[PDB]
């Protein structure tokens, strides 16, 4: 199956598979039960900016998740990524909707690797155009009109649409680590737009790593946000 | 056949295709036949710098080549390049050797766009990895042991061989143009090695943009620095 | 007297001093008199962007200012920059109000030097702090509550007043070109609201180099841009 | 006094102010007896890289040192820096000599800020100049005629004093913090040489983050790195 290393935002607690009880934001490691979680505040309706940050020296992966005037959530955890990802990965945004249901809009996406023995990729996307042939588009993930990426389906009136599910990897493999390397890092950012008819919106959101070839498992829809292909 | 636009470090003269009667660099619009070009001073043996870089409200491309205690040979063309080349393309480095040949070695490749509505694609290779599945190698170019990119076949002593010829395109497309761009930019630099026991070294090397699916033409070795299928 | 490079957004034709009869950008070559401009389709109350760019090969300066949904003015002018500044500058940005006036608010600077022999320097400010320590304040420039820059005098309600004058300049002295240099380039970002009571706002925004003890000259105002101490 | 966070690469081991009994690098916080350590394989002669790193999320601060073809020596502490340094500070590098000596050369210095609500200031120096107004140049500190950067004093056959101190501020203040920040981080590259005719050479290098005003305390040479007053 793919290796995962995920950040989510996980905006429907799934107390039945280890979600703490309420939205919360998680480092996932080769798991949707995320190693670490903290609590997050949700303003649906509110255009959010996600952050995540590693390098191999600390070891430390974290995350932050803001809006404007709300105070942040943050989480980290430790861990080496060189002993858990392959030396070449796709990098990715992954979303879905269950029988609950979000809009999962993607304003912006920018995303930058080094890897040092200084090797560098970065790429910075802030209008999704029509026909973006640097992403490779999974499930029902488009882009649209505004110039905005839609990983999950939406009508035209912007009403979000549930049991869906898609992906967006940028095209290029990136070289995270290598055999002679001193020191690998990256940085990732997405703005987003969550918007719900529902009390309850679902199911979330995440910047993701994995094996070059991932593709969305099956059977790994709403709450396992076309990650995993079971909730082990 | 594919669009090329490149900037040719054109270590032969080629009198009889209209090349100046000296090693120059050029700029390559559609034709092998320079739109302008340049006197070049190469020093064999040492290694070289090239800066290549363009923005589309300027429609200036121009580019620079030195080596350390060396003056610099530059040259430049008023062209707008969204009138010659795709919105889609894909960048690459092209070398050839012929009846006379070189090592075509590159050190560092390195380039940058933009396109402003900002997006921007970035990449660095200080050292070419054992496998680069980021690049899409074709012809002769591969890599090797030093962590250096072989545009055109060499032996096991470092040797250049002759009749050879090869390309580096990064792997994914890059986006140069749109309807709705307000500016675009790029900017690319590689450092080379051209060793050649010859007299006359031949045939040289490219930075170059071209459709996205670019190939080796048939017939394009030698001079036509497997760029162009015959020298019109 | 200072050295002036400038990019301006004049939007008071002042025909009496050469300004053609409508709202232009301009290029500024030690003089107010615009070595070239292009007619601007002011939209006062819109956030506008501006981009400059010049690198040293191609040796024209250029830029473009556009807004959402608008279509853009593009102006380009060719100079050898070293002809003309020192080797050590400092960039700013200026505005005044005259008798007529109008908010000159910038919401955000960003500018980029590269000097090769490569030596770089950039900075990007998104919100101005309320004591901004690696920024010049000249004159009525200050920056304010949201973050933005002032940088000619409003009231608490944001009612911008007339004859201001104001400028920032980046704190350190930016290296542009060298003896030894083989090529330089800068490029540079502000975005800006304009909004006036006024039929006709005045007088304008300018992007600038300098000589590195440049100020606010003395009789400089409202038409002369705070950068000027004469329209010679 | 001064407010010292810094990054040293101690080439003499002071037992007698609790220095481990080897080579070092190490991380000090508000004194010169790191916080943490990791043993050090000096190889005098040959150039080396290090690279320093923080986010304010992770609030792990690492460091890495290296030669061509050597091991790698890493340390990271846990701290907080907004906890410890001021919201402006300076950044800089700094080097002794002692009753034993080296050569503290500075071939590459390259610093990254970046502060969310993005704000940030780059630099990246490859050759120092003759006269680098965008550095302050503090105690016995000078560039030289190879574009080096000499913390510690030289004689002009490159042969290093001893009983020597300097250090090389960046001009501009920078923004490491605020009140309504998101995410702080910051990055660092040097490349140095350190050449001796002693057996042990001393005393080291530091990178090192600072109260805006700093200057070499009275008192802090050798084996003080020019940073503190005393070894408290
Ligand atoms: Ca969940
Ligand atoms: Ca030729
Ligand atoms: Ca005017
Ligand atoms: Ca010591
Ligand atoms: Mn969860
Ligand atoms: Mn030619
Ligand atoms: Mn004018
Ligand atoms: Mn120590």
């Amino acid at each position: 199956a793919d290796t995962i290393v995920a950040v989510e935002l996980d905006s429907y607690p799934n107390t039945d598979i280890g979600d703490p009880s309420y939205p919360h934001i998680g480092i996932d490691i080769k798991s949707v039960r995320s190693k670490s979680t903290a609590r997050w505040n949700m303003q649906t309706g509110k255009v959010g900016t996600a952050h995540i940050s590693y390098n191999s020296v600390a070891k430390r992966l974290s995350a932050v998740v803001s809006y404007t005037g709300s105070s942040s959530t943050t989480v980290s955890y430790d861990v080496d990524l060189n002993n858990v990802l392959p030396e070449w990965v796709r990098v990715g945004l992954s979303a879905t909707t269950g029988l609950y249901k979000e809009t999962n809009t993607i304003l912006s996406w920018s995303f930058t690797s080094k890897l040092k023995t200084a090797n560098s990729l970065h790429f910075s996307f802030n209008q999704f155009s029509q026909n973006p042939k640097d992403l490779i588009l999974q499930g029902d993930a488009t882009t649209d009109s505004d110039g905005n990426l839609q990983l999950t389906r939406v009508s035209s009136d912007g009403s979000p649409q549930g049991s869906s599910v898609g992906r967006a990897l940028f095209y290029a493999p990136v070289h995270i680590w290598e055999k002679s390397a001193v020191v690998a890092s990256f940085d990732a950012t997405f703005t987003f737009l969550i918007k719900s008819p529902d009390r309850d919106p679902a199911d979330g959101i995440t910047f993701f790593i994995a094996n070059t070839d991932t593709s969305i498992p099956s059977g790994s829809g709403g709450r396992l946000l076309g990650l995993f292909p079971d909730a082990n």
